[PDB]
């Protein structure tokens, strides 16, 4: 059917965002501004992603994509539901086979993501709030086929609104803003970690990024 | 007594020994091989206190130091004692105080040490002995008053080979090759993860390179 192909796309969608994104960020010998190339990379892995199965289920390949999507009223509940799950499935199999591929010595924490230090819990929500509200309010404006001409590659924009949260939030939340991106390493590597913050966040900021379109700057 | 001000004298060198080098490691705006700054940190940091304490105390600062003088039979098993403690307190005094200097997004991990991913405890264990072998050889070598002339400085000498130690090990166990070192940090962040690496490395490594020392390369 045209939902498992869409189900399996999103796995499958994930499971490579995963693997590359996450894969990226194994810090091999970076060194400095190491953060341009892993939002060039979770961004240029979503811009592929997107533009391989963004017809096949939209690619969201994020937990709190497929929220936005779900509140936006944009998807059956029980859609919603089978996306989140292929998402965190293909998630933890992309880590895991990252992880294969990966030296020891340098799939260190797996990418895992964690509140840089210093930074609270409230903080790091609202944080991730904000990565995944300009993300998903990006999405849900390309997406949105009332309008177009000057748009441009909808592919490109979605990553690079992924990029842009990484280059800002790398540096407090390690940038989440995807439930999925935070499991899979989080399972593997069993650390669970302020784990809610990157569940909580990016599912409020997503949400809210959702009805701030809707409802607001270009509503239905 | 010549005693208290010897032990008190190592509290406060091993305070400013985990204030300056646990001070240093706190990854400020570092970037790649910062390994080298740390070094030469941790290891300025023993000659300077060398050269300050090194005749109220010897200026072990360093717990497993110390147990190579006992062994090494160069100190009364009470007055080793008497080291390990006020090492462990100045210690703890050290990061605490560092701690409140610090702020909290820059006092990341309080520069604890861990064993670098892919680098098993085994591994971890022979290579903290390596680093603390050639260290206490170094000490054994020039506090060995049996020996002048082209010398030169004794406190410059043991402290590059503090840094040497950690120009290689940083990257394996972050160089701990002093459980006092290892220790101030693992409790204050209350973090004991692989903690006795640090202990059993150094202590093994003292010894051995106590022995191998005084039985052999210049015997007594
Ligand atoms: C490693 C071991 C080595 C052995 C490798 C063998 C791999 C076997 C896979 C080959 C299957 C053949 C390809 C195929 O056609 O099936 C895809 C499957 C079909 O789904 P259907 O809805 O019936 O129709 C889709 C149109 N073909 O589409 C699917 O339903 C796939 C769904 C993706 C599975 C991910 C789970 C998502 C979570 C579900 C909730
Ligand atoms: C095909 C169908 C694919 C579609 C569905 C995806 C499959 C989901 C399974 C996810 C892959 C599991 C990852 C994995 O194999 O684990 C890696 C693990 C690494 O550990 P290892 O190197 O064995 O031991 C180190 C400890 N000293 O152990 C390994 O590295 C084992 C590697 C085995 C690779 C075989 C791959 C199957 C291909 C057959 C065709
Ligand atoms: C707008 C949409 C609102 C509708 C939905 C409600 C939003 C639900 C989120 C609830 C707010 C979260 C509370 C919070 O921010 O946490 C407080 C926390 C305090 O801790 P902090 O001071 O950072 O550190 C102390 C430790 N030394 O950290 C903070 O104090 C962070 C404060 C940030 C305040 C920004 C508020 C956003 C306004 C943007 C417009
Ligand atoms: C139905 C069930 C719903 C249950 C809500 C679950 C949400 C997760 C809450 C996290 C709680 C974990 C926690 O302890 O954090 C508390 C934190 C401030 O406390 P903390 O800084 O930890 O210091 C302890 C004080 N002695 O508090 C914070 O600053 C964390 C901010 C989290 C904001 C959550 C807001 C609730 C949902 C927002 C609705 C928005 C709708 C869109
Ligand atoms: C705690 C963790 C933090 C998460 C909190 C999320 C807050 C983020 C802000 C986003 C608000 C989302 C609320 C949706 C509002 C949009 C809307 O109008 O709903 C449309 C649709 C209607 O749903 P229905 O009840 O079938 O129809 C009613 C009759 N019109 O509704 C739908 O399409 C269904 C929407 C899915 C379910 C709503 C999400 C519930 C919140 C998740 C908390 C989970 C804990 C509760 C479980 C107990
Ligand atoms: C902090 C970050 C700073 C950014 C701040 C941006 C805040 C975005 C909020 C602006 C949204 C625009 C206002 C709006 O119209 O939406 C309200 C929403 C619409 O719901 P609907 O049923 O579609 O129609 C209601 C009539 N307007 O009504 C709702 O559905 C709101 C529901 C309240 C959400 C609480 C969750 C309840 C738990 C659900 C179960
Ligand atoms: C913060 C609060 C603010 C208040 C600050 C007030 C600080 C009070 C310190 C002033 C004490 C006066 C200085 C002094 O003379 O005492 C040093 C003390 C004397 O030891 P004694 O062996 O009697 O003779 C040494 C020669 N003066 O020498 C000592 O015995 C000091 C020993 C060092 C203590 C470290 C504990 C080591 C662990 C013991 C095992
Ligand atoms: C003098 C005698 C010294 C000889 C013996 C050494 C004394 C051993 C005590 C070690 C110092 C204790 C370290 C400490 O004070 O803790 C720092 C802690 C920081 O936390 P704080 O900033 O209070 O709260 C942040 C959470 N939101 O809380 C603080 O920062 C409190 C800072 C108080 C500094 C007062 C120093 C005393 C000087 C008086 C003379
Ligand atoms: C000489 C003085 C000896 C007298 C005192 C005895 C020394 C006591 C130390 C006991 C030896 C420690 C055992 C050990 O090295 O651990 C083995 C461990 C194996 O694990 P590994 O293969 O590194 O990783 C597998 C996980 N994927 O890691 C290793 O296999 C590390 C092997 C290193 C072997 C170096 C032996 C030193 C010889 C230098 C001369
Ligand atoms: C009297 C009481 C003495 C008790 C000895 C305490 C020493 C500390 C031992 C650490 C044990 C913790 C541990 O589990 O590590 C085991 C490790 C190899 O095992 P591991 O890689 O953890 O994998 C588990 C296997 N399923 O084993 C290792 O490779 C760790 C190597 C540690 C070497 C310790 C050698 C004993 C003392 C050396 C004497 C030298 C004299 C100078
Ligand atoms: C497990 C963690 C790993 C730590 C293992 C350490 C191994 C590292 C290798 C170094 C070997 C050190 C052995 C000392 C040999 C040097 C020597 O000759 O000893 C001189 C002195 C004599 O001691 P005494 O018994 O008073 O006199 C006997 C009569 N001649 O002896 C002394 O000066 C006293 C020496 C201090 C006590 C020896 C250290 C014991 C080992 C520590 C393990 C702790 C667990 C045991 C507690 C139960
Ligand atoms: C791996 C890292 C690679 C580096 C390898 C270097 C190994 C260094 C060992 C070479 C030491 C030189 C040999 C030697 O003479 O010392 C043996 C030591 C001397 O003890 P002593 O009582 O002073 O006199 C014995 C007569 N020679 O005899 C001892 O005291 C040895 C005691 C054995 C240590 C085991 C701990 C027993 C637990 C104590 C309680």
């Amino acid at each position: 059917a045209s939902f498992w192909r869409a189900i399996f796309a999103e796995f499958f969608a994930t499971l490579f965002y995963v693997f590359f994104g996450l894969g990226a960020s194994l810090r091999w010998a970076p060194g400095p501004l190491h953060v341009l190339q892993v939002a060039l990379a979770f961004g240029l892995a979503l811009a592929t992603l997107v533009q391989a199965v963004g017809h096949i289920s939209g690619a969201h390949v994020n937990p709190a994509v497929t929220f936005a999507f779900l509140v936006g009223s944009q998807m059956s509940l029980l859609r919603a539901i089978c996306y989140v799950v292929a998402q965190l499935l293909g998630a933890v199999a992309g880590a895991a086979v990252l992880y294969s591929v990966t030296p020891p010595a340098v799939r260190g924490n797996l990418a895992l993501n964690t509140l840089h230090p210093g930074v609270s819990v409230g903080q790091a929500t609202i944080v991730e709030i904000f990565l995944t509200l300009q993300f998903v309010l990006c999405i849900f404006a390309t997406y949105d086929e009332r309008r177009n001409g000057r748009l441009g590659s909808v592919a490109l924009a979605v990553g690079f609104s992924l990029t842009l949260g990484h280059l800002f939030g790398m540096y407090y939340t390690g940038a989440g803003m995807n439930p999925a991106r935070s499991f899979a390493p989080a399972i593997l590597t069993r650390n669970f970690t302020n784990h809610w913050v990157y569940w909580v966040g990016p599912v409020i900021g997503a949400g809210l990024g959702s009805l701030l379109y809707d409802f607001l700057l270009f509503p239905r």
